[PDB]
């Protein structure tokens, strides 16, 4: 059962995954589809992490600690767009089940405004890469 604290923990570099990985895309996507998933992805995950952290000081008294993705892989991947669907969609899955998760257990309602948002946007995003996944390479 997850609680507040060791969520942000988890979630914190899980985004920072992400948005690194969106950078990247910035620089080697084809598909105009794709850089518009990564700029909103950097715009979206990068204010939900700011407030994570911040919300860690408040409630935790000191900054998010630190010690899944394969940004290596997806650089010489011989197909960019494929590896980073490949990648995003189980990486935005993670997120989904995960914010389900602690949404039944969590009494803050900063971390239940920000349970409805992940679970929002990552399953929508879901279904897009899914999508242009059958329409490039099914
Ligand atoms: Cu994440
Ligand atoms: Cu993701």
């Amino acid at each position: 059962q997850w609680t507040d604290q060791s969520f942000i923990e988890m979630m914190t570099p899980h985004h920072q995954d992400a948005i690194d990985m969106a950078e990247m895309a910035l620089q080697k996507a084809e598909h105009p589809e794709l850089k518009k998933l990564a700029r909103n992805i950097i715009r979206d995950q990068e204010r939900e992490i700011k407030e994570m952290k911040t919300w860690y000081q408040q409630w935790f008294k000191r900054p998010v600690p630190a010690l899944a993705m394969d940004l290596d892989a997806l650089a010489t991947a011989q197909n960019f767009d494929r590896e980073f669907i490949r990648q995003m969609i189980p990486h935005h899955q993670m997120a989904v089940m995960m914010a389900s998760n602690l949404k039944t257990n969590t009494e803050r309602p900063e971390m239940d405004k920000l349970m409805d948002d992940i679970i929002r946007s990552q399953s929508a995003e879901i279904k897009q890469m899914k999508q242009w996944y059958q329409n490039w390479y099914g």
